[PDB]
């Protein structure tokens, strides 16, 4: 699926993350535009051998299972196909843990060079929240 900007805002809402770990909405929603241009279906493989998945491209070497990223964790105990999902469920109960873990927001790539720092309100500017 690939969100429109308020859709998915709202869809973040209603998953709990609006100021989960104090990031407000904008952030995730930067993050999510710039990560996969809010496409649940976004996949992208690493040069170490580790993919990226979902709305929030997370990867394969410390949080989800895809059976083919040897020496790899899977720290949200779920298959990596969970977060290609309509459904962000997955998506989000994984972020969450990620957001929670020492670094925040700073795990995302495209968040710390694109997003933070950044009127990241833009994003969720005129969507009914
Ligand atoms: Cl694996
Ligand atoms: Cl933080
Ligand atoms: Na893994």
């Amino acid at each position: 699926k690939v969100f429109g900007r308020c859709e998915l805002a709202a869809a973040m809402k209603r998953h709990g993350l609006d100021n989960y770990r104090g990031y407000s909405l904008g952030n995730w929603v930067c993050a999510a535009k710039f990560e996969s241009n809010f496409n649940t279906q976004a996949t992208n493989r690493n040069t170490d051998g580790s993919t990226d998945y979902g709305i929030l491209q997370i990867n394969s070497r410390w949080w989800c299972n895809d059976g083919r990223t040897p020496g790899s964790r899977n720290l949200c105990n779920i298959p990596c196909s969970a977060l290609l999902s309509s459904d962000i469920t997955a998506s989000v109960n994984c972020a969450k843990k990620i957001v929670s873990d020492g670094n925040g927001m700073n795990a995302w790539v495209a968040w710390r060079n694109r997003c933070k720092g950044t009127d990241v309100q833009a994003w969720i500017r005129g969507c009914r929240l």
